[PDB]
């Protein structure tokens, strides 16, 4: 599958894009807690990995950042891996909500890329054993999906995200009260994993390492090691097209056309599926809550390469 025939000239065009979105300097920092609100609105990174294993960045590539919602696709795909899609979504929906409602009309949350989601998802990891072990197991994963490159953990985020977290402990209690986790579920317990994973560490270059074990059919491009099943990577791609850039997931798949997961500190994973992962990096968020640079980047991205996934 050559639709990148000559790397070297898709870099350039990259790098043109890059330049181009650099101009976009719309968009606000998030700001609800400090250690979002210090990001400099003028970090600007795109980092691309092929399945081949070719790399190139451009911008700020190397500066660390947490995942927040861009680690929800990850820790859906390690949970279909371990107990399959029909456990799984036992717990949870398949597919947009059209959202302030905690459940859908199955009392279930709507799908793993929104919060009550990504609640319940964390909760079927691991069951059994305690959150350092449930931690460490993840973070292994990450390891294997990102090539053993660059998976920190940022303890700031972490407290901060706990102790301002009053909506996700409303999830919390009220998933519990409609019975949405499996039994014997300490739900407190839960929400403290959830927020551990949220402010786990990447740079855009071990980022579009993950993107690129997901674009190769869950085989990491630069270790050749098999990190995913088939049918983990296949779900996790199906309802990020759908689902994964919040309130705007059905405009970006209508003119993008691309799985992508977009994150509160403006990356974005971004996925061409049996030929590249990208990470798209920008603080700065519009008003639905996606990277302004990284949202024009993608529209660019496809208007240029045909990767629209009905183009
Ligand atoms: O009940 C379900 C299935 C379901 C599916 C579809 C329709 C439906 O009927 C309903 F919309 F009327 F509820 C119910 N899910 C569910 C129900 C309750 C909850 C916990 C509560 C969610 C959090 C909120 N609490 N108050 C709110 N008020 C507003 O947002 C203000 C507003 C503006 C505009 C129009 C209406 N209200 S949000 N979480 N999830």
């Amino acid at each position: 599958g050559s639709m990148i025939p000559d790397f070297m000239s898709f870099t350039s065009h990259i790098d043109e894009l890059y330049e181009s979105a650099k101009k976009q300097s719309g968009g606000k920092v998030a700001d609800y807690i400090p250690q979002l609100a210090k990001f400099s609105p003028d970090l600007w990174g795109v980092s691309v990995c092929t399945v081949d294993g070719q790399r190139h960045s451009t911008g700020d590539t190397k500066v660390p950042f947490c995942l927040q919602s861009c680690v929800k696709p990850l820790k859906y795909a390690i949970a279909v891996n371990d107990l399959g899609t029909e456990y799984v979504h036992r717990y949870v929906g398949k597919e947009p909500s059209g959202n302030k409602l905690f459940l859908n009309e199955d009392d279930k949350p709507h799908n793993p890329m929104v919060n009550a989601g990504a609640i319940v998802v964390t909760s079927l990891i691991k069951q059994g054993v305690n959150n350092a072990e449930k931690f460490d197991y993840v973070m292994q994963f990450l390891n294997k999906m990102a090539g053993n490159e660059y998976v920190g953990f940022s303890n700031a985020t972490f407290q901060s995200e706990r102790e301002s977290g009053d909506r996700n402990f409303a999830i919390g209690y009220y998933l519990k009260e409609k019975k949405c986790f499996p039994e014997g579920t300490d739900m407190v317990g839960i929400l403290d994993f959830y927020f551990q994973l949220c402010s786990i560490e990447v740079t855009c270059e071990s980022a579009s390492v993950m993107a690129a074990t997901l674009a190769n059919g869950g085989f990491c491009p630069i270790t050749g090691e098999r990190v995913l099943s088939p049918e983990a990577v296949r779900n996790t791609l199906s309802l990020m097209h759908s689902c994964g850039m919040y309130d705007f997931s059905g405009q970006f798949a209508f003119h993008v056309g691309l799985p992508a997961k977009s994150g509160v500190a403006g990356g974005i994973l971004l996925v061409v599926p049996n030929v590249m992962g990208m990470m798209c990096w920008s603080p700065p968020l519009d008003k639905m809550g996606n990277s302004v640079k990284g949202i024009h980047f993608c529209h660019d991205l496809v208007s240029l390469c045909n990767f629209h996934n009905y183009d």
